[PDB]
Protein backbone atom coordinates (compact mmCIF):
# COMPACT_ATOMS: atom_id res chain seq x y z
CA UNK A 1 0.00 0.00 0.00
CA UNK A 2 0.95 3.52 -0.65
CA UNK A 3 1.26 4.51 3.30
CA UNK A 4 2.66 2.91 6.16
CA UNK A 5 0.24 2.70 9.00
CA UNK A 6 2.04 4.69 12.01
CA UNK A 7 -0.72 5.29 14.77
CA UNK A 8 -4.26 4.88 15.50
CA UNK A 9 -5.68 8.43 16.20
CA UNK A 10 -9.13 7.49 17.40
CA UNK A 11 -12.89 6.09 16.51
CA UNK A 12 -16.47 7.40 15.89
CA UNK A 13 -19.38 7.02 14.19
CA UNK A 14 -18.09 7.05 10.59
CA UNK A 15 -14.64 6.33 10.65
CA UNK A 16 -11.57 4.73 12.03
CA UNK A 17 -8.67 7.87 11.62
CA UNK A 18 -4.67 7.22 11.60
CA UNK A 19 -1.32 8.42 11.36
CA UNK A 20 0.21 7.33 8.23
CA UNK A 21 3.62 8.11 6.14
CA UNK A 22 3.25 8.33 2.31
CA UNK A 23 5.68 6.15 1.29
CA UNK A 24 7.11 7.81 -1.92
CA UNK A 25 7.32 11.65 -0.55
CA UNK A 26 7.91 10.93 3.33
CA UNK A 27 5.39 13.32 3.90
CA UNK A 28 3.44 12.13 7.79
CA UNK A 29 -0.95 12.19 6.52
CA UNK A 30 -4.07 11.40 8.39
CA UNK A 31 -6.54 8.69 7.15
CA UNK A 32 -9.82 8.53 7.56
CA UNK A 33 -10.77 4.58 6.69
CA UNK A 34 -14.83 4.20 6.66
CA UNK A 35 -22.39 7.10 1.84
CA UNK A 36 -23.22 10.86 3.20
CA UNK A 37 -20.69 12.04 5.49
CA UNK A 38 -18.26 10.20 3.30
CA UNK A 39 -19.47 11.43 0.10
CA UNK A 40 -19.63 14.81 1.19
CA UNK A 41 -16.51 15.26 2.31
CA UNK A 42 -14.72 14.60 -0.79
CA UNK A 43 -17.53 16.12 -2.72
CA UNK A 44 -16.18 19.73 -0.67
CA UNK A 45 -12.73 19.45 -0.21
CA UNK A 46 -10.97 18.14 -3.24
CA UNK A 47 -13.08 21.11 -4.59
CA UNK A 48 -11.24 23.44 -2.17
CA UNK A 49 -8.25 24.88 -1.86
CA UNK A 50 -7.17 27.37 1.39
CA UNK A 51 -4.65 27.95 3.70
CA UNK A 52 -7.33 27.38 7.09
CA UNK A 53 -8.92 24.44 5.51
CA UNK A 54 -7.98 20.98 5.89
CA UNK A 55 -6.29 19.24 2.33
CA UNK A 56 -8.05 16.40 0.51
CA UNK A 57 -4.94 14.82 -0.32
CA UNK A 58 -5.33 11.55 -1.70
CA UNK A 59 -8.34 8.67 -1.47
CA UNK A 60 -9.27 5.09 -2.20
CA UNK A 61 -11.77 1.44 -2.07
CA UNK A 62 -14.12 -2.07 0.72
CA UNK A 63 -13.83 1.00 3.57
CA UNK A 64 -13.18 4.43 1.90
CA UNK A 65 -10.14 5.88 3.22
CA UNK A 66 -9.70 10.03 3.01
CA UNK A 67 -6.34 11.07 3.29
CA UNK A 68 -5.57 14.56 4.49
CA UNK A 69 -2.83 16.57 6.20
CA UNK A 70 -1.54 15.35 9.38
CA UNK A 71 -1.95 18.46 12.61
CA UNK A 72 -0.08 17.87 15.80
CA UNK A 73 -2.38 19.32 17.99
CA UNK A 74 -6.31 21.24 18.22
CA UNK A 75 -7.72 23.98 20.21
CA UNK A 76 -9.79 21.96 22.33
CA UNK A 77 -5.88 20.65 23.32
CA UNK A 78 -4.77 24.26 23.39
CA UNK A 79 -7.62 25.33 25.71
CA UNK A 80 -7.47 22.61 27.96
CA UNK A 81 -3.40 22.63 28.62
CA UNK A 82 -2.53 24.23 31.53
CA UNK A 83 1.28 24.50 31.04
CA UNK A 84 0.22 27.29 27.87
CA UNK A 85 -0.78 30.98 28.80
CA UNK A 86 -2.75 33.13 26.11
CA UNK A 87 -1.69 36.32 25.34
CA UNK A 88 -3.88 38.62 23.29
CA UNK A 89 -1.69 38.16 20.13
CA UNK A 90 -1.89 34.15 20.43
CA UNK A 91 -5.85 34.66 19.93
CA UNK A 92 -5.58 37.03 17.71
CA UNK A 93 -3.73 34.37 15.58
CA UNK A 94 -6.11 31.65 16.29
CA UNK A 95 -9.31 34.02 15.25
CA UNK A 96 -7.43 35.89 11.95
CA UNK A 97 -6.75 32.03 11.07
CA UNK A 98 -10.11 31.17 11.71
CA UNK A 99 -12.08 33.62 10.47
CA UNK A 100 -10.26 33.87 6.93
CA UNK A 101 -10.68 29.58 6.45
CA UNK A 102 -14.57 30.80 7.04
CA UNK A 103 -14.83 33.84 5.27
CA UNK A 104 -13.52 31.67 1.62
CA UNK A 105 -16.16 28.95 2.61
CA UNK A 106 -18.81 31.31 2.76
CA UNK A 107 -18.15 32.55 -0.26
CA UNK A 108 -17.75 29.69 -1.81
CA UNK A 109 -21.58 29.56 -0.42
CA UNK A 110 -20.66 26.44 1.66
CA UNK A 111 -21.96 26.29 5.79
CA UNK A 112 -19.33 24.34 7.84
CA UNK A 113 -22.37 23.40 10.60
CA UNK A 114 -19.73 22.22 13.07
CA UNK A 115 -17.21 24.45 14.60
CA UNK A 116 -16.24 23.58 17.74
CA UNK A 117 -12.65 23.93 18.89
CA UNK A 118 -11.70 20.25 18.80
CA UNK A 119 -12.43 20.61 14.44
CA UNK A 120 -9.82 23.72 14.54
CA UNK A 121 -6.69 21.68 13.96
CA UNK A 122 -2.54 23.06 13.62
CA UNK A 123 -0.06 21.87 12.33
CA UNK A 124 3.05 22.12 13.53
CA UNK A 125 3.70 25.13 12.50
CA UNK A 126 0.69 26.66 13.78
CA UNK A 127 -1.59 26.86 10.72
CA UNK A 128 -4.72 26.21 11.53
CA UNK A 129 -7.07 24.74 9.07
CA UNK A 130 -10.70 23.70 9.54
CA UNK A 131 -11.47 20.21 9.44
CA UNK A 132 -14.27 17.37 9.85
CA UNK A 133 -16.55 18.78 6.44
CA UNK A 134 -19.26 16.01 7.32
CA UNK A 135 -22.03 17.98 8.01
CA UNK A 136 -20.98 21.01 5.99
CA UNK A 137 -23.99 21.65 3.07
CA UNK A 138 -24.61 24.11 0.48
CA UNK A 139 -26.52 27.53 0.85
CA UNK A 140 -28.32 25.84 -1.76
CA UNK A 141 -29.46 22.54 -0.29
CA UNK A 142 -32.90 21.74 1.15
CA UNK A 143 -33.09 20.48 4.85
CA UNK A 144 -26.24 21.13 12.90
CA UNK A 145 -23.25 21.56 15.47
CA UNK A 146 -22.46 19.95 19.37
CA UNK A 147 -25.03 21.77 21.70
CA UNK A 148 -23.10 24.16 23.36
CA UNK A 149 -21.88 25.97 20.08
CA UNK A 150 -25.35 26.24 18.77
CA UNK A 151 -27.13 29.33 17.86
CA UNK A 152 -30.70 30.22 19.22
CA UNK A 153 -32.72 30.02 15.85
CA UNK A 154 -31.02 26.45 15.73
CA UNK A 155 -32.38 25.74 19.23
CA UNK A 156 -36.21 27.71 18.51
CA UNK A 157 -35.75 25.13 15.31
CA UNK A 158 -34.98 26.89 12.31
CA UNK A 159 -35.49 25.29 9.51
CA UNK A 160 -33.32 27.36 7.06
CA UNK A 161 -30.58 29.48 8.00
CA UNK A 162 -27.16 30.82 7.06
CA UNK A 163 -23.68 32.23 7.76
CA UNK A 164 -25.09 33.43 11.34
CA UNK A 165 -25.03 29.93 12.72
CA UNK A 166 -21.10 29.52 12.23
CA UNK A 167 -20.32 32.61 13.22
CA UNK A 168 -22.16 31.99 17.25
CA UNK A 169 -20.31 29.04 17.21
CA UNK A 170 -16.62 31.21 16.03
CA UNK A 171 -17.81 33.73 19.20
CA UNK A 172 -18.25 30.56 21.57
CA UNK A 173 -15.16 29.38 20.24
CA UNK A 174 -13.66 33.17 21.17
CA UNK A 175 -15.12 33.29 24.79
CA UNK A 176 -13.70 29.32 25.02
CA UNK A 177 -10.12 31.41 23.96
CA UNK A 178 -10.51 34.17 26.56
CA UNK A 179 -12.20 31.88 29.68
CA UNK A 180 -10.41 28.90 28.73
CA UNK A 181 -13.59 26.99 29.80
CA UNK A 182 -16.81 26.41 28.10
CA UNK A 183 -18.76 29.61 27.44
CA UNK A 184 -22.29 27.87 27.76
CA UNK A 185 -22.66 23.81 28.46
CA UNK A 186 -26.10 23.47 28.34
CA UNK A 187 -26.63 20.11 30.09
CA UNK A 188 -29.60 19.88 27.66
CA UNK A 189 -31.42 21.82 24.35
CA UNK A 190 -33.99 23.73 27.06
CA UNK A 191 -31.07 24.74 29.45
CA UNK A 192 -28.99 25.50 26.32
CA UNK A 193 -31.60 28.58 25.45
CA UNK A 194 -31.88 29.20 29.73
CA UNK A 195 -27.83 29.71 29.61
CA UNK A 196 -27.96 32.11 26.79
CA UNK A 197 -30.65 33.89 27.92
CA UNK A 198 -29.33 34.16 31.96
CA UNK A 199 -25.58 35.29 29.99
CA UNK A 200 -26.79 37.56 26.84
CA UNK A 201 -30.37 38.76 28.12
CA UNK A 202 -33.73 37.30 26.97
CA UNK A 203 -34.42 39.42 23.48
CA UNK A 204 -37.19 41.51 22.47
CA UNK A 205 -38.90 41.64 18.93
CA UNK A 206 -36.89 44.54 18.45
CA UNK A 207 -33.60 42.67 19.06
CA UNK A 208 -34.80 39.65 17.06
CA UNK A 209 -37.84 40.33 14.63
CA UNK A 210 -39.16 36.99 13.67
CA UNK A 211 -38.33 35.60 16.48
CA UNK A 212 -42.11 34.39 18.13
CA UNK A 213 -42.39 32.80 14.74
CA UNK A 214 -39.94 29.92 14.71
CA UNK A 215 -41.29 26.42 14.83
CA UNK A 216 -40.05 25.88 18.18
CA UNK A 217 -40.13 29.38 19.69
CA UNK A 218 -41.33 29.64 23.64
CA UNK A 219 -41.79 32.26 25.68
CA UNK A 220 -38.67 32.15 28.26
CA UNK A 221 -38.02 34.04 31.67
CA UNK A 222 -37.06 37.65 30.68
CA UNK A 223 -33.27 37.90 31.87
CA UNK A 224 -31.36 41.23 32.03
CA UNK A 225 -27.87 39.45 31.06
CA UNK A 226 -24.32 39.98 32.23
CA UNK A 227 -22.45 42.83 30.78
CA UNK A 228 -19.71 41.41 28.33
CA UNK A 229 -16.77 43.79 30.26
CA UNK A 230 -18.09 41.72 33.63
CA UNK A 231 -17.15 38.26 31.63
CA UNK A 232 -14.63 39.12 29.65
CA UNK A 233 -13.01 41.35 32.35
CA UNK A 234 -9.58 41.64 30.50
CA UNK A 235 -10.92 42.63 27.22
CA UNK A 236 -10.52 45.79 25.80
CA UNK A 237 -13.38 47.63 23.64
CA UNK A 238 -12.25 46.81 20.16
CA UNK A 239 -12.76 42.70 21.16
CA UNK A 240 -16.11 43.47 23.67
CA UNK A 241 -17.48 44.92 20.04
CA UNK A 242 -16.11 41.46 17.98
CA UNK A 243 -18.16 39.56 20.93
CA UNK A 244 -21.27 41.65 20.94
CA UNK A 245 -21.18 41.23 17.15
CA UNK A 246 -20.96 37.44 17.23
CA UNK A 247 -23.69 36.86 19.80
CA UNK A 248 -26.42 39.20 18.03
CA UNK A 249 -29.62 37.29 18.82
CA UNK A 250 -30.98 38.18 15.18
CA UNK A 251 -28.90 36.25 12.48
CA UNK A 252 -29.17 39.02 9.71
CA UNK A 253 -27.95 42.13 12.66
CA UNK A 254 -24.88 39.03 13.15
CA UNK A 255 -21.74 40.13 11.66
CA UNK A 256 -20.44 38.20 9.42
CA UNK A 257 -16.47 36.41 8.24
CA UNK A 258 -15.71 39.79 6.29
CA UNK A 259 -17.66 42.06 8.80
CA UNK A 260 -15.66 40.81 11.71
CA UNK A 261 -12.16 40.73 9.51
CA UNK A 262 -12.45 44.34 8.79
CA UNK A 263 -13.18 45.26 12.66
CA UNK A 264 -10.78 47.15 14.52
CA UNK A 265 -9.67 44.93 16.44
CA UNK A 266 -7.84 42.94 13.73
CA UNK A 267 -5.82 46.07 12.62
CA UNK A 268 -5.21 47.13 15.99
CA UNK A 269 -2.22 46.53 18.34
CA UNK A 270 -0.93 43.96 19.45
CA UNK A 271 -0.88 42.40 16.38
CA UNK A 272 -1.41 38.58 15.99
CA UNK A 273 1.87 35.59 16.96
CA UNK A 274 3.48 34.54 14.11
CA UNK A 275 2.55 30.96 13.57
CA UNK A 276 5.79 29.39 14.21
CA UNK A 277 5.62 31.13 18.18
CA UNK A 278 1.97 30.45 18.98
CA UNK A 279 2.07 27.73 22.50
CA UNK A 280 2.65 24.33 21.68
CA UNK A 281 1.46 21.23 23.94
CA UNK A 282 3.36 17.87 24.48
C1 LIG B 1 -5.70 14.88 19.86
C2 LIG B 1 -5.20 15.27 18.47
C3 LIG B 1 -4.36 16.56 18.57
C4 LIG B 1 -4.40 14.13 17.82
C5 LIG B 1 -3.97 14.48 16.42
C6 LIG B 1 -5.19 14.74 15.55
N1 LIG B 1 -4.77 15.07 14.21
C7 LIG B 1 -5.59 14.99 13.16
N2 LIG B 1 -5.11 15.40 11.97
C8 LIG B 1 -5.95 15.34 10.95
C9 LIG B 1 -7.23 14.88 11.08
C10 LIG B 1 -8.11 14.87 9.84
F1 LIG B 1 -9.10 15.75 9.94
F2 LIG B 1 -7.44 15.20 8.74
F3 LIG B 1 -8.67 13.69 9.62
C11 LIG B 1 -7.66 14.48 12.35
C12 LIG B 1 -9.00 13.97 12.69
C13 LIG B 1 -10.16 14.47 12.15
N3 LIG B 1 -11.21 13.81 12.71
C14 LIG B 1 -10.73 12.91 13.63
C15 LIG B 1 -11.41 12.00 14.43
P1 LIG B 1 -13.22 11.94 14.38
C16 LIG B 1 -13.74 10.22 14.17
C17 LIG B 1 -13.77 12.49 15.99
O1 LIG B 1 -13.72 12.77 13.26
C18 LIG B 1 -10.67 11.21 15.32
C19 LIG B 1 -11.34 10.25 16.16
N4 LIG B 1 -11.88 9.49 16.83
C20 LIG B 1 -9.27 11.29 15.33
C21 LIG B 1 -8.62 12.19 14.50
C22 LIG B 1 -9.35 13.02 13.66
N5 LIG B 1 -6.83 14.53 13.39
C23 LIG B 1 -6.05 15.85 16.14
N6 LIG B 1 -6.39 15.56 17.56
Amino acid sequence: KRYEKLDFLGEGQFATVYKARDKNTNQIVAIKKINRTALREIKLLQELSHPNIIGLLDAFGSNISLVFDFMETDLEVIIKDNSLVLTPSHIKAYMLMTLQGLEYLHQHRILHRDLKPNNLLLDENGVLKLADFGLAKSFGDPNVVTRWYRAPELLFGARMYGVGVDMWAVGCILAELLLRVPFLPGDSDLDQLTRIFETLGTPTEEQWPDMCSLPDYVTFKSFPGIPLHHIFSAAGDDLLDLIQGLFLFNPCARITATQALKMKYFSNRPGPTPGCQLPRPN
